[PDB]
């Protein structure tokens, strides 16, 4: 037969925009519940594959799906023997998840009498994964990258640029983030030097200027400055 | 038969990441060319539907595809007469674009003898559209929203928030953009008042303070201050 | 039969020069796409084996190819039974990647009716790997090796020479890099000592001169110098 | 038969615009590869013939194509002579490039069973040529035409006007280039005289004024001025 | 039959790494002799085609191979008459070089009774070529580009950038090379001006500042300054 509730182009685009705009806020759960209703496991897998970024969250979702597939296998004992020509094989957990089943098999299960709604079962598994992501997963934010009090400026710059590469933004916005947040979120010891350097300093100049922060000479210099302020 | 070069989960995710990270920089043309080789028009349509945002760009792409389909229809004249039972209908432009053709028909055209590579024809049409986008389309940027010299502060705030809603960023990043760019990119007449308000000013207080800029009272007051400087 | 699109000597040399000149900049993706079109998986493997250096990137590419081969195996079920004498075995994921297939088998698949373009499928897998490399892989640079603020000079020298051995350069250029960058990219505490040492100092004398930096005596001496400057 | 992927008017116009806008930046390689897919060698030659200017680059491309045709002829031995009435002659290197083959022969090769993708082979040869151009060819720029320290002003003017005639620009832009760059890019010895002449000076007047630069009289005069400054 | 000593992926990669790391130092001769032993002329040609850069060296090697092939043809007289059906044609010099012989013919010669080791003969020819390269070929070096005493700065800059384009380095290393060596290896007359310009000067500003060096004005000015020092 045919699946009447196969996802339309606008449904897929709406799901993509939901993920891009809201990330994994709780709002994602109702949206996925409504956009994916009636769809085959193949359509749900398409929707899950359209998620860009958030690799850790997607791995969490995959783990949850695998656990639910194991639970399905536990509850449904394997039947051994020759299947009737009219009948078809009973779904397994991987069949529900669509890893070991074709679209035709999923449609056959969904449109059979009695019907096995593999799409809805898989949808509930995905919802469990999404709930776990919403509770547990925290996406990386370039706004959260601050230099530690004893962190070398080079390591902080490396973390900043890694997070910026993972950041969802336009290249112009990422350039503006580099120009604004990197110096601002440095620790006070490095920030003093960076401000003394001037606004026109390049990254190499900034990195050389802070290369000694925490070394013997810089420690002695700041200690002597504080002691001189005290004596005066 | 079956299509061996149907897009895999990783192929679709790579396309999604390419669009999210590069927007419509020229790099999008090779990637789409390489990620979509040998795919059916249905897979191409899926890839196009996973593009979030850039609605004007997608409208441009659709116009280009429609014009290419019209060109195909002009080149291939429709032949009147019943098709042979072992033969299938010759594709029209809409058939290549995937609008009026099913996946089975596309596979039949691609795997026939002689083959009609509808996927590759549609790929070239999409590449023409993408080239037009890369040449002529410029995405909206929150960094580009600046108050006009005579523009009311309300209108500028409205434009800023519309562009922010359209911006591809996390909610925390969007909040930071609101806290940073809105006052910064205001015109000097509003910006002096906004600075006089102080950092703690809310949006409504900021908008009330600038409500009279350009009115008779504000014009008279600034002229009076300037002539106070002059006749000092 | 024969493969009409086997890579020519100039095609292979062009690929080698692309890798040597641009490393894994995005330009590598279109170039590989155009140089390898119509080639057997054996030719693509020949092209991949000519990449000198970038071992981590090539391991990434191999992981991507293995994932795509697993996806192929998942989508193509194994058929058990006696193959027809006029027929050949259906390609598996390793067969497309060329690990478990011979050049004759690849040519037979590519030139059969219906054809299985194993070269094109493998090319898309390699393109996915190259896209991952372009996005995620960053080659080591001798210019990026700087001494940490608390790093011993000997450890920094070891890191510098390891990176220099990995660097793509002529031996004369590498000697010039040793003569220019090693002292330049040392931290301020070691740089002071190295500059006081003189331009004729050897590597052993430089390591001896900086051997005590961060030790108790050096710390006391720099502290005393700072305090003396403060008292005076 | 007929070629389904024959270049459309928009495809050819896009190729022309790509060449006009980007000259031979790396971007030309993907665009060509995308615009020329599935086309006959005749369409490829039409695409190549629309390149205006860059004659040296076109010559390099022709040399690369001839080299690839020679390689093809080396790999494919010439048949004995008994051509089957139902079969057609096997293509040579010149047939792949379309110099000695007609459109009908190219279509026959492309649509035959087994197929010989003469268009794609030729496209690979053209891509090799374009890669050579991108790597090696540098277009002449009016911005780079500067007078040598001992170059006569007449010779520099002649070089400037030759380059300007070769430059891609409108006549008004060329006139503005003449009014701006010619005096600006002269050597200091001629530039001083040109500045002393005044903005209204014509080309003939400037050329007459600089006719003596480097001669014994001008050298003696400039030396005398320098010595007079020294004595005073 | 089959060639048991066909080059493995690691053999080819080792040869590529040898050429990239050692260029044509004498170490290349043993390495090539060891990696290539027992291989067909086709494998030898692959290894030679994987050499990027050093085009003059490769031309020398090709000339040496052609002369050795001529020597082989002189020593082995061509015999007129039909070859025996069980026998194969006797190799010519081009057959040993692999230009006019297919892989099947090479394998047939190497595995015949008595055997003709065309691979070993070709290897000795290549060794002669590599020896000629090691003795007579010196690769271009960016470190060797120095401005002549009265070379115009523009010509020296052109030479520097051509050599830099030919240089085997990463783009970052080439940028650093431009930042360091170009001013450093200018002649003293231009170098004084370049230092007077300052570190922030662009290439166009440097070319304008040195455009007059060697012209009448600059010669008179420097002579006048020297005479000022003398008559001081
Ligand atoms: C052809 C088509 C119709 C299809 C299909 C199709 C079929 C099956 C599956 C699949 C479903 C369920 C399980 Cl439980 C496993 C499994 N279990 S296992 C042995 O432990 O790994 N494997 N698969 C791969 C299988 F089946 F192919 F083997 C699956 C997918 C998933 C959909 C999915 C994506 C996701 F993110 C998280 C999920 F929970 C499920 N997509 C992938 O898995 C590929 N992926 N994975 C991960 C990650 F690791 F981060 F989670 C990532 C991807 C990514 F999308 F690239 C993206 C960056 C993130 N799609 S179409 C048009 O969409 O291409
Ligand atoms: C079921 C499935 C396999 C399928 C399919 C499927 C089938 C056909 C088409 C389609 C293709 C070509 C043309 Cl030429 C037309 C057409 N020509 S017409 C009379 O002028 O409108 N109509 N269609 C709708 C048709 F065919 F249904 F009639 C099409 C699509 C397109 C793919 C596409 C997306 C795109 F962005 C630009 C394109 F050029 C083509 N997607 C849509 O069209 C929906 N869309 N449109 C637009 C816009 F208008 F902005 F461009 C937008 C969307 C959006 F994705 F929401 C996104 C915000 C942007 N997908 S699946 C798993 O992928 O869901
Ligand atoms: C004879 C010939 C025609 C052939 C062939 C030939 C045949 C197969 C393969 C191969 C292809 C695909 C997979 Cl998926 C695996 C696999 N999968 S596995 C079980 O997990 O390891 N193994 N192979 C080895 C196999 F098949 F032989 F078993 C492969 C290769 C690869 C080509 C390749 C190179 C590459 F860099 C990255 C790739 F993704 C694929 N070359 C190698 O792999 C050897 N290599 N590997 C790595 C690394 F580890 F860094 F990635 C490195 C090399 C290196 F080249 F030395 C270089 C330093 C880097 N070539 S010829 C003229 O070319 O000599
Ligand atoms: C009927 C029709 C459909 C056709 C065809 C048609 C057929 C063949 C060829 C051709 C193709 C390949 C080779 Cl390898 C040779 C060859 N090899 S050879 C013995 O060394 O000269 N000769 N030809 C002439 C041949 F075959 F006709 F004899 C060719 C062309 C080329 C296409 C081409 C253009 C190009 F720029 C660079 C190329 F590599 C290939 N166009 C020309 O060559 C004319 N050209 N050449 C050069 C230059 F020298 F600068 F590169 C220039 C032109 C120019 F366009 F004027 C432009 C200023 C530059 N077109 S159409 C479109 O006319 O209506
Ligand atoms: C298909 C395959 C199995 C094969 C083969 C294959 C077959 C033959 C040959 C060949 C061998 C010997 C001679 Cl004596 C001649 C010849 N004699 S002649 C009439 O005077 O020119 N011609 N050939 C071309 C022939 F045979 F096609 F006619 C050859 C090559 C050579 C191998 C080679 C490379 C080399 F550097 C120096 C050599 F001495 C020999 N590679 C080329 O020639 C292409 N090349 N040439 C030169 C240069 F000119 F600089 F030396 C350059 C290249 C380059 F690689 F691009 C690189 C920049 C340098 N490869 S595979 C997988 O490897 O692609
Ligand atoms: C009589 C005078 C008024 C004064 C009073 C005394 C005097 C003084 O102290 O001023 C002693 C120094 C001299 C003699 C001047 C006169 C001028 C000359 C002269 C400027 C002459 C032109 C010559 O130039 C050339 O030959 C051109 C050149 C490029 C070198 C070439 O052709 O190769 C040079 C060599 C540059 C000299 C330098 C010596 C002095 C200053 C004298
Ligand atoms: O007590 P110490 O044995 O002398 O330890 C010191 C000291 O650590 P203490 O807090 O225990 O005193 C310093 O201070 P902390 O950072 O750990 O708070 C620390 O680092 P800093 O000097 O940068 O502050 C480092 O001192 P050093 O920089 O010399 O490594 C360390 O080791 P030392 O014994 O070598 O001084
Ligand atoms: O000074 P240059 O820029 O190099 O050019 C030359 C050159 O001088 P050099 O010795 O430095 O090369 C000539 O040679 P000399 O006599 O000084 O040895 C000299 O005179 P001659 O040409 O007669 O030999 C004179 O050349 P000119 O007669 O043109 O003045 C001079 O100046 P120019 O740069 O103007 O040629």
């Amino acid at each position: 037969q045919m699946v009447h509730q196969a996802i339309s182009p606008r449904t897929l685009n709406a799901w993509v925009k939901v993920v891009e705009e809201k990330a994994f806020s709780p709002e994602v759960i109702p949206m996925f519940s409504a956009l994916s209703e009636g769809a085959t496991p193949q359509d749900l897998n398409t929707m899950l594959n359209t998620v860009g970024g958030h690799q850790a969250a997607m791995q969490m979702l995959k783990e949850t799906i695998n656990e639910e597939a194991a639970e399905w296998d536990r509850v449904h004992p394997v039947h051994a023997g020759p299947i009737a020509p009219g009948q078809m094989r009973e779904p397994r957990g991987s069949d529900i998840a669509g890893t070991t089943s074709t679209l035709q098999e999923q449609i056959g299960w969904m449109t059979n009498n009695p019907p096995i709604p593999v799409g809805e079962i898989y949808k509930r598994w995905i919802i469990l994964g999404l709930n776990k992501i919403v509770r547990m997963y925290s996406p990386t934010s370039i706004l959260d990258i601050r230099q530690g009090p004893k962190e070398p400026f080079r390591d902080y710059v490396d973390r900043f640029y890694k997070t910026l590469r993972a950041e969802q933004a336009s290249q112009e916005v990422k350039n503006w983030m580099t120009e604004t947040l990197l110096v601002q979120n440095a620790n006070p010891d490095c920030k003093t030097i960076l401000k003394a350097l001037g606004p026109a300093a390049t990254l190499e100049e900034m990195m050389t200027a802070c290369q000694g922060v925490g070394g013997p000479g810089h420690k002695a210099r700041v200690l002597a400055e504080a002691m001189s302020q005290v004596i005066n």
